[PDB]
């Protein structure tokens, strides 16, 4: 498979997710300018950011979790992202995001987490562009506390200030000034954000915020070390549970790995392994006859390809290593194709044509897009290059229709481990 052409359009994914006052040098023709009202509740501006799905919703809680695991591919893979020529893309894809957060953190205790009613955004099928519903804005404070919202905004901004020190220290200096703000906040101020901005719940409900106090300190401490987060990482995290699996609502693996990798810590690598073994062939995840391994039907492309990622990272860091990558560049190539056709968008045999996407099922302007196009029995007019979909069933069945919500679902967070997967295949081509 060719890892640059992947990157290249997992790239050019989350470009077309983007929201707000588009860049002249904007690679996808049928997106525009796009929800310029969206503001915070004294008018501070709040455009920008990634819509979170096929929706146009800004759901800050995956958009940051999105955000902090392709930064780290981008730290950890860094050379190949450079062989693929797009490394320097990678970084314009996740200074978006970061720009959105130091936005929506209006003042030191204050943070926008959402742009959107999701219940008025998906009763809407039509392009970006066109949207002429309200968009409320919500905030966590400190009478709306969202410790898990707050710490993983700080995890994605410490994160991003490790990425882009070394060629815009101005802009990295104000992303971990803001991650330790953000961090104060969420550790002083405890409670779950979707039980404070009560629309998340029904599609990004946080089950704890534990794992990312755990996992906004292990940031910040490979950011700063100052041996507090340490002491934070180890008050909130744990040596003796392993992590189900890693995604925009469990770091557990995620800290548990960093804290071993970066900051020398034995006392997790024990869990780091339960985990890999428990995604291994012969552990605890089902397999799917033709090798995909199949967590449960809601993205199971994004949690194999997110257990990829992490087991690239260890592979790196000399942890499981020949497994790991075994097991990664496994699950990876069934994406891209081992089982006889492309679960990307865009790329490779027979991809899918029908991703649940309101602006690429939308034909070129000036043509009219409503609910016909969400019911139309074809291809999505415009190419979403580059979309992992959710995937298959357990049986490797795949319909590819738009109706499909499950299936053909595409996400931030489907491609945010997959793309920095993607990059430690290629670098691995570099090394052998
Ligand atoms: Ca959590
Ligand atoms: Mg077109
Ligand atoms: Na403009």
């Amino acid at each position: 498979y060719n890892y640059d052409e992947v990157l290249e359009k997992s790239i050019l994914f989350y470009e077309a997710e983007r929201s707000g006052d588009l860049p002249a040098n904007n690679r996808i023709p049928y997106r525009g300018d796009s929800a310029l009202g969206d503001q915070g509740n004294q008018g501070q501006d709040l455009t920008g950011g990634w819509y979170d799905a096929g929706d146009h919703v800004k759901f800050g809680f995956p958009m940051a979790f999105a955000t902090t695991t392709l930064a780290w591919g981008i730290l950890e893979f860094r050379d190949g992202y450079e062989a693929a020529g797009q490394y320097n893309l990678a970084l314009d894809s996740i200074r978006w995001t970061l720009n959105y957060f130091l936005k929506a953190h209006v003042s030191d205790n204050e943070f926008y987490g959402q742009v959107g009613d999701a219940n008025t955004d998906h009763a809407y099928w039509g392009r970006p562009e066109d949207m002429t519903m309200e968009r409320p804005a919500w905030s966590i404070s400190p009478s709306a506390p969202g410790s898990d919202l707050a710490a993983e905004t700080a995890a994605a901004l410490a994160a991003g200030y490790l990425v882009f020190r070394d060629s815009d220290a101005a802009f990295a200096n104000n992303l971990l000034a803001h991650s330790r703000t953000l961090y104060d906040f969420a550790l002083n101020n405890r409670g779950i954000y979707s039980q404070s901005i009560s629309n998340a719940a029904g599609f990004y409900a946080s089950s704890a915020y534990e794992d990312e106090l755990a996992w906004g300190a292990a940031w910040l401490y490979r950011a700063t070390e100052e041996q507090e987060y340490l002491d934070r990482a180890y008050e909130f995290g744990t040596t003796t549970n392993t992590a189900w699996a890693y995604d925009w609502n469990e770091k557990i693996v995620g800290y548990q790995l960093l804290l071993t990798t970066s900051a020398g810590q034995t006392d997790f690598l024990p869990r780091v392994e339960n985990f890999l073994r428990n995604w291994f062939p012969g552990g605890s995840v089902q397999y799917t006859p033709l090798g995909l391994a199949w967590l449960a039907q809601w993205g199971p492309n994004r949690y194999a390809a997110n257990a990829a990622f992490i087991a690239l990272v260890s592979a790196k860091y000399n942890i499981l290593a020949s497994e790991s990558e075994q097991f990664a560049r496994s699950q990876i190539h069934y994406m891209l194709g081992d089982a006889g056709r492309s679960y990307v968008v865009g790329f490779g045999n027979d991809p899918p044509q029908q991703p649940h996407h309101r602006s690429s099922s939308c034909p070129d302007q000036p043509a009219e897009c409503d609910w016909d196009e969400f019911n139309q029995p074809g291809p999505n007019y415009q190419i979403l290059y580059g979309a992992l979909v959710g995937g298959p069933d357990q049986n490797d069945q795949f319909e590819d229709l738009r109706s499909d919500y499950i299936r053909n679902e595409v996400a931030n967070d489907y491609n945010a481990g997959f793309q920095g997967a993607v990059a430690a295949l290629r670098a691995i081509q570099l090394r052998d």
